[PDB]
């Protein structure tokens, strides 16, 4: 009942169906790995089709305080209360759960993305105003008896997926389960601890790759990468695809790089791994990652006689975002209960006749250094 349960557009975030209030209120609502508020529209905004109306629900109560969240894309304000919310195509609990009721918002909202919300997902510590508003799946799993695990497949201008709560659906994924620590619980933060382009090793010491944490976010369209990591990569890559040149302005993602429909040179562009510290002293695994994730397709009907991508890896100030261009194609476990998420490919992953995603290890190091950053 749960699979297929996520729709999106590309570079838009993925949202599940959900209800406020009492009688329910329908919304659908972004699933964000990346935060820990849960915030629904609830005022008229140009965007929105639909926002929640606290007058028209019997069992909200009003909190009293105001809050504030600056993304890294987007920010809104609202009024804290609590209300019954619910997943029609989720386990089929509904729970009473802090909302953020959001009055005013910059950037925020997205023109035809079809969500009127966020459900943040990742732990208290980041939760505004602070970490005594409890997140959603912790009232999830303290009302309920949903086991303390959720599980995300996000697929491949409209796309889809699944979230599992409280379970693991192997239909989804094949081969091995591969997990990495979580390292603090706030952030779902995970540690890198070598990159590849092409095969070639990036050589950096690996606390650049943690420059100042790296995190796993749904939430997040783009890989994103401390500059230092982010210049070598686009190096490797502009020099593995050296056949063709193209504009400053695509590396920086101002620009699209097309193609007449059908024809992009897929063979051209490097794969990348990613290897993530595994459960065991200097033990890791990989996962890789091909240019049909890295190189979003932008849909417009106007462009059309073409195939047009944009370069969906940037640079950050604020450390490594594993964000849903990386994700797609892989089923991630995020296993609460055992601090660790897992990772797999999914039963839509991305490949050519060529070259396919992949989850492989175990990989050996004999550098004894901690590749955390802090
Ligand atoms: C899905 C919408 N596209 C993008 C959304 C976000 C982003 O900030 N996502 C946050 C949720 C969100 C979803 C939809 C619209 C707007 C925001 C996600 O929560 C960020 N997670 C890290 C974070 C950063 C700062 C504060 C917090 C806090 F904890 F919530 F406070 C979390 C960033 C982003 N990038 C920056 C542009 C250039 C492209 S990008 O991918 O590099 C593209
Ligand atoms: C904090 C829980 N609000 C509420 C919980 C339930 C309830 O009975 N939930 C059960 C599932 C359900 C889903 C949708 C409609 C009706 C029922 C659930 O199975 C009960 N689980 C045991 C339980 C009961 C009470 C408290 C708790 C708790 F875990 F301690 F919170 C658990 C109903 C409810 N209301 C519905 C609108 C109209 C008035 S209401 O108060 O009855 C508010």
């Amino acid at each position: 009942e749960m699979v297929d349960n996520l729709r999106g557009k590309s570079g838009q975030g993925y949202y599940v169906e959900m209800t406020v209030g009492s009688p329910p209120q329908t919304l659908n609502i972004l699933v964000d790995t990346g935060s820990s508020n849960f915030a629904v529209g609830a005022a008229p905004h140009p965007f929105l089709h639909r926002y929640y109306q606290r007058q028209l629900s019997s069992t909200y109560r009003d909190l009293r305080k105001g809050v504030y969240v600056p993304y890294t894309q987007g920010k809104w304000e609202g009024e804290l209360g609590t209300d019954l919310v619910s997943i029609p195509h989720g386990p089929q609990v509904t729970v009473r759960a802090n909302i953020a009721a959001i009055t005013e918002s910059d950037k925020f909202f997205i023109q035809g993305s079809n969500w009127e919300g966020i459900l943040g997902l990742a732990y208290a510590e980041i939760a505004r105003p602070d970490d005594s508003l409890e997140p959603f799946f912790d009232s999830l799993v303290k009302q309920t008896h949903v086991p303390n695990l959720f599980s995300l497949q996000l697929c491949g201008a409209s796309v889809g997926g699944s979230m599992i709560i409280g379970g693991i659906d192997h239909s989804l994924y094949t081969g091995s389960l591969w997990y990495t620590p979580i390292r603090r619980e706030w952030y779902y933060e995970v540690i890198i601890v070598r990159v590849e382009i092409n095969g070639q090793d990036l050589k950096m010491d690996c606390k650049e790759y943690n420059y100042d944490k790296s995190i796993v976010d749904s939430g997040t369209t783009n890989l994103r990468l401390p500059k230092k990591v982010f210049e070598a990569a686009v190096k490797s890559i502009k020099a593995a695809s050296s056949t063709e040149k193209f504009p400053d302005g695509f590396w920086l993602g101002e620009q699209l790089v097309c193609w007449q429909a059908g024809t992009t040179p897929w063979n051209i562009f490097p794969v990348i791994s990613l290897y993530l510290m595994g459960e065991v002293t200097q033990q890791s695994f990989r996962i890789t990652i091909l240019p049909q994730q890295y190189l979003r397709p932008v849909e417009d009907v106007a462009t059309s006689q073409d195939d047009c991508y944009k370069f969906a890896i940037s640079q950050s100030s604020t450390g490594t975002v594993m964000g849903a261009v990386i994700m797609e194609g892989f089923y991630v476990v995020f296993d609460r209960a055992r601090k660790r998420i897992g990772f797999a490919v999914s039963a839509c992953h991305v490949h050519d006749e060529f070259r396919t995603a992949a989850v492989e290890g175990p990989f050996v190091t004999l550098d004894m250094e901690d590749c955390g950053y802090n």
